[PDB]
């Protein structure tokens, strides 16, 4: 039970002084304190609570926890006297706002002498655990004498003053189970996770969400489980999904929907330390970056990039399909261990042909790239991967199929990136086995990237276009017989944009692509033909970006809105980062031109905000999942439960 509880304190910089209360209560020296709060003012940095020495010449004897202005959570513990200074925290750990209203949040502290760890939770999840070498609690500071409530007090003067009501805090003086405080800290913050760390997908980590609302009424998500770390690559990242049934309120446990099992989907502690962070899972095959579109016939379409094991957006050949055309026909190349060359394709059935004779082998590829010999699967021993900061990846005794994607398989595709495709009747219920894409590049070229979120179908022609990217070009892949053949137009870019994109329709005929570029603004072309040829790119002249750029979502909207057709875009607008989460509303004109009339800021400014996805739910309220955290920044990396869905009325949407 708690040595002191306090409620409803209202502060803006003053802090309160609860030294009476608490002087005399902490007789191990550990504690851990719980702290509801809401704050006011997210600017400069803030204590919720402080305990020091406040004489003169000891301000730096203090412990306090922190809230910086980009939603990081901290703790430090310091002594002067020793020069002792511990400082243990993790990004983007809080929220700030939500439509206009400060948001509430349950933080915590844990300081446990016995382990020498600090913890640190925050709305249900621990986003920090550190063990220290030269840990302090409270005894262990010299000359403690002030106790205080949103501020700490140093030589006499508030420091760190919090701007805000400290709905309740309480103060222990022990320290508590991790189960305990987990669920102390739970609120409605913990609730918007539809994907959670160690969830039914096994996996600690996600990125790059998408938001698809179906025909039916269903809302459909899917999201990369990356199960070593957030790392692009290399990484084991599987496909997962989750629906709802009920205009987003409530969801399903996730499922798997595209999984190679080279390495099984399991819980990994990645370390975040400098000398961990850059480790990585090596050997293991991949899908990345998904594309979702429901056809007019109410069939639904899901796009991936494919990776075997080792190959990523910077290892893969550039100058290879992984295809081969005999008597115009295309079909994969496989070299088979021992041999230099590509020896072998796959033809009808999923028969290996040896190229050379052009005879069929007894090897046969099944519809999920597994190798069969005569009738019977071929096996490979699944790797794990274990720590200490010792990192390795071995062979754990269990049998999976041999796969043409893995690094041990007696038949390999090319080492370059995939496009597969499956399909679905049942609205993502069950999918299709995958269908890997033609070489619609050309033969001496690798597919190319994805531009995650979704494809439309373009209403005059009925023609369906997934967007995708080069490094150098757009690609805007198409298919004008209702998804049974692709081709692509190819645009070439003003310069190495990595082009993820999404489309609009203005009117009928006319699109537009809006894209991420590298020279730090929004650009978008547009073609009157429903795809066929493509304008020279215009900018975005209210949104400014880092030189790299970040992921985009652009959806149409079903109502009017002040009697207009409405396009609605979610982007950060930060030169600082990944960061100011903004949704623009546009207004499309009678000549085609966009009236960007409204904005709307998603939390402050220097929160974290990177992909994101959006959706028209069928109420014709607004569905956002993205990154509430900087997936750019190496100091971001490897972070659990910070991708959460919220929603708009077009009425929150246009205050800002
Ligand atoms: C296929 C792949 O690697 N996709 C990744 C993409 C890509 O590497 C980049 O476009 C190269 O320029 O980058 C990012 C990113 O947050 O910046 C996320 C994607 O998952």
């Amino acid at each position: 039970t708690p040595v002191l509880e306090k409620n409803n304190v209202t502060l803006t910089g003053g802090g309160e002084n609860v030294t009476k209360e608490l002087k005399d209560k902490f007789t191990s020296g550990d504690f851990t304190v719980v702290i509801k709060y809401n704050q006011s003012s997210e600017k400069g940095l803030q204590a919720l609570f402080g305990i020091s020495n406040s004489k003169p010449g000891q301000q730096n004897s203090y412990v306090d926890v922190f809230l910086r202005d980009n939603g990081e959570l901290g703790m430090e513990a310091r002594d002067t006297s020793s020069n002792k200074n511990n400082l243990v925290s993790r990004p983007a750990s809080v929220w700030g706002k939500y439509k206009q209203e400060a948001v509430t949040n349950t933080v915590a502290v844990v300081a446990d002498s016995v382990k020498k760890t600090y913890s640190l939770y925050a709305n249900g999840t621990k986003v920090v655990e550190k063990k220290v070498d030269n840990f302090l609690n409270i005894k262990d500071i010299k000359g403690i004498d002030y106790y205080m409530l949103g501020g700490v007090k140093r030589a006499g003067k508030t420091a760190f003053g919090f701007n805000g009501t400290l709905e309740n805090i309480k103060f222990f003086n022990s320290a508590l189970d991790e189960e305990t405080v987990k669920k102390m800290t739970t609120n409605a913050v913990t609730g918007h996770l539809i994907y959670t760390a160690n969830d039914t997908t096994g996996s600690n980590y996600f990125r790059i969400p998408v938001l698809y609302t179906f025909s039916n009424g269903r809302v459909f998500s899917s999201i990369d489980a990356r199960y070593g770390g957030t790392h692009d690559f290399l990484n084991k990242i599987n496909i997962a999904t989750s629906y709802s049934d009920d205009n987003g309120k409530t969801w399903t446990k996730p499922k798997l929907t595209l999984a190679f099992d080279d390495f099984a989907p399991v819980p990994l502690e990645w370390p975040r330390e400098v000398g961990g962070r850059d480790l990585q899972i090596s050997g293991g095959a991949t899908y990345i970056d998904s594309v979702i579109v429901e056809k007019k016939n109410k069939q639904v379409l899901m796009f991936a990039d494919v990776m075997p094991a080792g190959v990523s957006f910077r290892e893969a050949t550039r100058k290879d399909s992984g295809y081969k055309q005999i008597d115009g026909n295309y079909y994969l190349k496989l070299r088979k261990q021992g041999d230099t060359d590509y020896n072998y394709t796959i033809r009808e059935n999923g028969t290996v042909y040896d190229d050379r004779t052009n005879r069929p082998t007894e090897f046969s590829v099944d519809k999920n790239f597994g190798i069969k010999q005569n009738g019977n699967y071929l096996t490979v021993e699944q790797y794990s991967v274990s720590f200490e900061n010792k990192k390795t990846e071995y062979r754990n005794g269990t049998k999976v199929h041999m796969n043409i994607f893995y690094k041990d398989a007696l038949f390999k595709v090319v080492p370059t990136n995939y496009i597969a495709y499956i399909s679905s009747n049942d609205h993502g219920e069950s999918w299709s086995a995958p269908t890997l894409l033609p070489p619609i590049m050309g033969l001496n070229r690798n597919a190319p990237y994805l531009g995650p979120g979704r494809g439309i179908i373009e209403s005059s022609t009925g023609r369906i276009l997934i967007p995708s990217y080069t490094g150098k070009e757009s690609a805007f892949i198409y298919s004008d017989d209702n998804g049974a053949s692709w081709k692509v137009k190819v645009v070439p870019l003003p310069s190495s944009w990595s082009a993820e994109a999404q489309f609009v329709e203005l009117s009928p005929g006319v699109i537009q692509a809006y894209m991420r570029t590298n020279n730090g603004k929004i650009a978008y072309l547009t073609s009157k033909d429903a795809g066929t040829t493509w304008s020279a790119p215009e900018y975005l002249k209210f949104v400014s970006n880092p030189s790299y750029g970040t992921q985009l979502s652009i959806i149409n909207y079903s109502q009017l809105i002040d009697g207009k057709k409405a396009v609605i875009l979610s982007t950060p607008n930060s030169t600082n980062g990944r960061k100011h989460g903004q949704i623009w509303i546009g207004l499309i004109n009678d000549d085609n031109t966009i009236d960007w009339r409204y904005h709307h800021d998603v939390d402050y400014s220097n929160y974290g905000y990177s992909y994101s996805t959006l959706t028209e739910l069928p109420n014709h309220e607004i569905g956002l999942m993205f990154e509430k955290f900087d997936s750019w920044s190496r100091n971001e990396l490897h972070m659990k439960n910070v991708v959460p869905y919220i929603t708009f009325k077009i009425e929150d949407l246009k205050k800002n």
